């Protein structure tokens, strides 16, 4: 019903997204970002969409781009899915505990691109999370959801309250962008 | 079901009201205060009420005394369209994004009449919103909110979280209201 | 028994006042500046006077020469119409509760010209109250009894404990002053 | 002349009040919390009430609902002997010295359901009046004053000046409260 | 009806005290030190009483046993008049503003002796009031106050809330007393 | 269908818990401990559960070992009732005004044993709500939900806004649970 398959081709990456709104949690990401891969199958699964992304890009010199671009085309592709937004609940929140942490986000279908993302704690402005693969610095969560509200033309509010682990901090994140954008795209019984 | 027809004559201003808790957003709200119609159009409209206000008040001296009775009749017909309040949810909240301005309001429909007002800016207490007619002063906001809880005999929370533009402000505040009471007035299927 | 009408003729404004200190709230005021005639009517009815208002001034300008001209043509008409003050109580105060503000006004009939004004909060030196016409600015509050006291000869103490709302603050510091200067009027029973 | 019977049952507790406002200070107070009966004792005695207070609730658990409800009630009794509030004098204040303490009640009948408690010691939030029976706890005053102001619906504004004992502060507060309606119900000959 | 004469000789003064609560301000006091006399005779004629005041001290020391006995003596004088204080208002306030100052007193008749002073500035503790015979220091106020209040155990609450002049603040402070007694002794028509 | 019944005996105190998640706030609850009672009352209700509880110890020496053995088993009980936590919500927060207090808690069921608890003013870490029985200490609220959550493996995160009265804090902060916990253990439709 409401589907949306975005190709955006560039010099730094090359995305492919499938998204269709009323799914079942059925997520397939390959970004070459595997803790971005992590992020993005939390994104689909809590907010019970079908989600398809192969992304490759120049991760040889890092995953900014590839992560924003993916991010943009993603935004791109959920507006076009919501299409006129009519008999949709339109207003979404959640509250998202993981362990110490606690974050909060808050959005607006219907509201124009804005994005307000406050309270994360300063260390995460130069913490990295790596493994075996290309890591992935914290201080990019800002741009992804900016890049997600600015190309959906969505209000997006994410804030976490409190949190120490950074690794919960930004997974209680995409988890609370996921079940505000899941309660919001409901239609409405009204 | 759920209706309530209200006319209130006093010196300063003659007001009727007319809500019905079970409708579907049909709001035609003249009180001689522009902006006062706007949001009293939001309230109406984002709590699924139908809500007909017709106001004569002394809008040469200032809007004060029309915007306060307007408020005290709307408390007093939502409080007897409630009726029994029996087999309702009783408790709603929501956050309203509007931009950079994110508000909060909580309600507690059996709770005695009790109004918090929280986290306006400082700046607000003197604003002034103004177009062609009698103007809105955002110093009243409090007043109206205080006025809605203390003649519902409610319990309203109302804050903001963050803001800069009045208007935002003031319209994410009535829109959280109107949501939290559209939640609250909801039967409980339990 | 204490009566006086004034008359006063000014490039400014043209003034008549008729008070009656043994009246029954019988309160007709008529200045240009609504707000300025909704204060004079508390003052007046708060009083128990008889008070008849008639002001034409340059209100194109703004009102300040017509509320000072009034309040001083007022005090001079309070001040003959006292006459020798002899056999009254001499001594009033009032606290007037105006929702969350508080307001005291004490008063000497037979002491020497003084007003002291406390407790204003700082943001009434730049609030105005504005409705369909001439707009009336909270800086003018202490030029009022200030000009009232001064003419009137009597000593006027106006405080405001606490209070937000500037329409709250300013009726208060009004209807104090009316309850205090009844107060002392009022024979001495020794 | 002005009576008022008020019965109010409910799961906490059961309340019977009687009151009347021309009284001579005949008070006859049980609501099983001895320190609430002496406090309701001086209220209705020092306001030269007639005053009958018949309270039965769960002490076990603690007096706070018990003390509620009947505040409630004896607000309501006292709006309804009101009446219409026709030729009384509308505005009272007392002060109350009590040994080193010193408390402040200003009140205004007609004026909408409101109450500003200031000025209390911080050590009376958690100070507990014991005796051989169910204990008082002091941070119930504001609860108290806040129920009898939204049931009465008028504005009650008590403050505390300075004091140091809590039994002294919490007597010296009901009394002002007493006195005030006290001169507030009289009948004015103007 | 009330009357009282007192004698009282000591090594240092002797001093007889005639008084009668339902006077008309028959105020005769000789006491060497004349701005002492001049605070009497305000004090017995803002209070309504008959006031004969003789007394002679140790004037070449300096006035303080003179003023101090002449208190003691005056407040076992007022409370023998008052007698078994049965029918009396029992409690009066009174704020005497006195040009720049305002002061207030608040009176409890059938209260323990209590005296508390506040609000007077730091110069006080050594101004001088001095014209061509034995000068008065602004530091026995309290000690006149606390001998009153002690000997007349009564309940004597003495605030100074703002004032420059230390002959004005002295003087409101003792038409503040005044004021109080006077309304305090009246019968209760209750 | 998600039933459950705890019988845990140790030194200190005998518990007995009777637990259906699927119920209709059918709650009887009895420990020994008045407040306790009503607090476990309030949980049981607002969650539409089906709770009884019978509870013996030491109450004697105080009410913490019983309060802890209780919340140790209720823990124990609401874990073993959701089983394998198959197709449920699984997140829950609520929102609830208590007059001047507002409460929120945030629950994960699926999320590992966390329990955060932040907001209550510091003068709850002494305060003692006492009736006519074993008084309730609020320092032991943490205790109580650290229990709950330790032992039903949950995440619990309990915050207070604001508020005053400790009665209203502790009551809003069990309500706020058993709201959360009642949104979180319904069925996801998806
Ligand atoms: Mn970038
Ligand atoms: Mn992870
Ligand atoms: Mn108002
Ligand atoms: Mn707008
Ligand atoms: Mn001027
Ligand atoms: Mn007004
Ligand atoms: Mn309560
Ligand atoms: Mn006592
Ligand atoms: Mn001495
Ligand atoms: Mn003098
Ligand atoms: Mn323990
Ligand atoms: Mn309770």
């Amino acid at each position: 019903s409401r589907r949306a398959r975005i190709e955006r081709r560039t010099r730094e990456s090359d995305i492919v997204i499938e998204l269709d709104l009323d799914g079942t949690g059925q997520v397939a990401v390959d970004t070459g970002v595997p803790f971005y891969d992590h992020m993005l199958t939390a994104l689909g699964s809590h907010a019970s969409f079908d989600l398809t992304v192969r992304a490759t890009g120049d991760v040889e010199i890092e995953a900014h781009h590839t992560i924003e671009d993916t991010a943009i085309a993603l935004g791109t592709a959920l507006g076009q899915a919501l299409g006129d937004k009519r008999g949709i609940r339109r207003f979404g929140d959640a509250f998202i505990p993981m362990d110490e942490t606690l974050a909060h986000a808050a959005v607006d279908l219907s509201g124009r691109p804005y994005c307000v993302h406050t309270g994360e704690p300063d260390h995460l402005q130069h913490t990295t999370i790596a493994g075996s693969s290309v890591p992935y610095h914290t201080v990019i969560n800002r741009h992804v959801f900016e890049s997600l509200a600015a190309n959906a033309r969505i209000a997006l509010h994410v804030r976490v309250l409190y949190g120490r682990d950074p690794h919960h901090i930004t997974e209680a994140q995409y988890k609370a962008v996921a079940r505000a954008l899941r309660q919001a795209v409901e239609p409405d019984p009204r």
